């Protein structure tokens, strides 16, 4: 078939960047490059979540066309996916891990402050600003995300007729955001080590069983490279109990992230990006 005429009106379409599919396009008005995500026919709440969020490490929506398929126009991230930096047991300098992870933490912190849980954080959904190693990252893909109740309403009686399991669920309610911190844990583990914590590669233990026990695959030889501090943070994010797991605030306060050089590099990268006159 063809691209829709409203899209064609504003954009010249071009090569595939990835794949669900992402294409290169040029905005006609500006002659600048954009990315167009095509979702073959919830997207309208993803759009509405993305419209309202404003953070430098979260992807912005430029335009939207709901046609035969959906078309989401976004800023082009020249560095591609973090996934490509970590496949085939490739891995990043610990310093590069920290810079990227710091930014992931700020993004997810901002999400959680604003009542949004992402629910699908993985290396594919972390985009790099450039092909430089030191760059900005943005989190994308909010198609599984949730806005943070019926429980609160339920607890306004008088539980004369209320079922025990509802009363039991009160102990653990309101920690759904901790799933994001788990994922961040897994991504950090991968970035630091070049391999996955939980995997069916050369184990008899099921993936499910590995995850619910929290018994990640530790290969000391791969990790001898890595600081104890980095591994300590991983350990606090890969905690099975969601009430005990580190929050993004706790992670940002961890020794590993008290790194003024890393933080300066990030502030520098932001300035470069931003780049109107001000009173004084
Ligand atoms: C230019 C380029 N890579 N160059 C390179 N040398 N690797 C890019 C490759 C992939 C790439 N990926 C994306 O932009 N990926 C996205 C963007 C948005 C989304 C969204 C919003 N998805 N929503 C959804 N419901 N699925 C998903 C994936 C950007 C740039």
């Amino acid at each position: 078939s063809v691209y829709p005429k409203a899209l064609r009106d504003e954009y010249i379409m071009s090569k595939t960047l990835g794949s669900g599919e992402v294409k290169l396009a040029f905005e006609r008005k500006t002659c600048k490059k954009v990315a167009i995500k095509i979702i073959s026919k919830n997207v309208e709440t993803e759009i509405e979540i993305l419209k309202k969020l404003n953070h430098p490490c979260i992807i912005k929506i430029k335009n939207f066309f709901d046609a035969e398929d959906y078309y989401i126009v976004l800023e082009l991230m020249e560095g591609g996916e973090l996934f490509d930096k970590v496949v085939g047991n490739k891995r990043l300098k610990e310093a590069t891990c920290k810079l990227y992870f710091y930014q992931m933490l700020l993004a997810v912190q901002y999400l959680h402050e604003n009542g949004i849980i992402h629910r699908d954080l993985k290396p594919e959904n972390v985009l790099l600003s450039s092909q430089e190693e030191d760059c900005l990252i943005k989190i994308t893909d909010f198609g599984h995300s949730k806005i943070l109740t019926s429980l609160m309403r339920t607890l306004c009686g008088t539980p004369t007729y209320l079922a025990p399991e509802v009363l039991v669920s009160v102990g653990t309610a309101g920690y759904n955001r901790a799933v994001d911190c788990w994922s961040l844990g897994v991504i950090l583990f991968i970035c630091l080590s070049g391999y996955p914590p939980f995997s069916e590669h050369r184990t008899q233990v099921s993936l499910k069983d590995q995850i619910t026990s929290g018994k990640y695959n530790f290969i000391p030889e791969v990790w001898a490279e890595v600081s104890e501090k980095a591994l300590d943070l991983v350990k606090k994010l890969l905690v099975v109990d969601p009430k005990a797991r580190f929050t993004t605030e706790e992670a940002l306060r961890h020794p590993w992230l008290q790194d003024e050089d890393m933080k300066r590099k990030f502030q520098d990268l932001l300035s470069e990006e931003n780049e109107t006159a001000l009173p004084q």
